[PDB]
């Protein structure tokens, strides 16, 4: 089909989308549309957001609804009702842990961003670590179900944005299981591909 | 079978849940926990948070998720893959909604609060407020599909909580759309009666 995904010049919560694309062998236009141009864009996305996917003309936006479809026309949505939801809730713990760092990474306050930090430091953090940790640990390496899914391309597509609002770019080195989910998706030969192909940004 | 959901006793972001099993028929325990006990339930959940709905012992974690489930099992998720995502796509919208107001209401100084707030009043809110004003004159009052959906019970469960967050009480004084999702979901009897036969809370 012809396929046309557009989102900003970085990973944050697009990447997921463009290595699901490379996962299904779907071929797309991979527009990278900067901060600059973004303006011309945006009237013409559902929300005045991106990530947008278009897919023969019909847009898909919000990229936690992209990835689910994306996954459930690829495969890696489970198998049931049971198992569909299981990605779904640890995908929404996953969100929890970005809108945490998110709100500390865009107060434009440098006073203000260091309160929040500590605050979180000691409250919201090491808990959702030790949570994330569990998860991984039990399902041996992957967001849910034990195995690759859907869940896994969303990690894997925002771990570095993650860690870089977090502050923390050593993060997997306490926890070493978090680069797991990264492993199994760069695992995939036509992944590993698209990635060596694709541009880098450090989030 | 045995169902029991767990939530705080406001409506804020669980009472989505509520609605739906109401909708579906299902009996069910509906444990409110206040924060007083909340200490003693935290270490039996899936995340250390609520909601948590459980049936026949299984626990189901994560508002969103949960509801996307009931839906499923409820008819109320569109009928192929393309249907059901304009329904997580819309529900998404209204998340980054919730997570903006959320962003003001949970800054505990006053101050900053009050930056933040006028911030929001020039640059987001107004473009949130027509954009979901677009999307429920185009959805016939509806969050997604132009009818019932479980877009509709979320937006319903949260809304009073969003204008509490929002402090904009009026908020539908502007824009009488807004309150149609919730006419819709209060126009289904078995919904209807557990609705008067519920506590209320201003959120």
């Amino acid at each position: 089909p012809n396929v046309k995904f557009y989102y900003f010049p970085v990973k944050a919560l697009g990447e997921s989308q463009r290595l699901l694309l490379a996962y299904g062998g779907q071929e797309f236009e991979d527009n990278r549309i900067s901060s600059e141009n973004w303006p011309e864009f945006k009237p013409k996305t559902p929300f005045g957001q991106m990530p947008v996917l278009e897919i023969d003309g019909k847009q898909y936006a919000q990229s936690t609804a992209i990835c689910r479809y994306l996954g459930r026309k690829y495969g890696l949505a489970g198998a049931n009702d049971e198992e569909a939801f299981e990605i779904d809730q640890n995908v929404e713990f996953l969100n929890d842990i970005r809108a945490s760092a998110a709100s500390v990474h865009y107060e434009k306050d440098e006073a203000v961003k260091a309160k929040k930090k500590a605050e979180l430091e000691e409250t919201k953090y090491p808990f959702f670590f030790e949570k994330l940790n569990e998860i991984l640990t039990k399902n041996n390496g992957h967001i849910a179900l034990g195995k690759l899914t859907w869940g896994d391309f969303v990690y894997a597509g925002m771990y570095d944005y993650l860690k870089a609002m977090l502050q923390k770019p050593d993060l997997e080195q306490k926890y070493p299981a978090f680069r797991k989910p990264i492993e199994a998706v760069l695992a995939i030969p036509k992944v590993k591909a698209y990635v060596d192909a694709a541009p880098r940004t450090e989030l």
